[PDB]
């Protein structure tokens, strides 16, 4: 679920995904379009493409199970489909940690629709 993606964002980047990431660039934050912006904003574009492919079960309010060991997050349950949920959110959280070097809010918060003409929306 997405309470869940927040708990995953804040326990491996250590940051509030609601705060730092709701609204950044052209595609973190609900939908999106155009060209991602940044490192960070490809993150935030794969994601979303992660939850468009899922099949079966509902990227929003399931409910996945997890555990953490040997320093990762393992995705885990008996269902398929929530772990596939799980593994969007996982590798999410990652790519946010893994490109705070670059994060640049004052340059991408509230960038415009403008500036991300449906016109140059990247395929997934």
């Amino acid at each position: 679920s997405l309470v869940q993606f927040e708990t995953l964002i804040m326990k491996v980047a250590k940051k509030s995904g609601m705060q730092w990431y709701s609204n950044y660039g052209c595609y973190c934050g609900w939908g999106g379009q155009g060209r991602p912006q940044d490192a960070t904003d490809r993150c935030c574009f794969v994601h979303d493409c992660c939850y468009g492919k899922v099949t079966g079960c509902d990227p929003k309010m399931d409910v996945y199970s997890f555990s953490e060991e040997n320093g990762d997050i393992v995705c885990g349950g008996d269902d398929p489909c929530k772990k596939e949920i799980c593994e969007c959110d996982r590798a999410a959280a990652i790519c946010f940690r893994d490109n705070l070097n670059t994060y640049n809010d004052k340059k991408y918060w509230a960038f415009g629709a403008k500036n991300c003409p449906q016109e140059e929306s990247e395929p997934c």
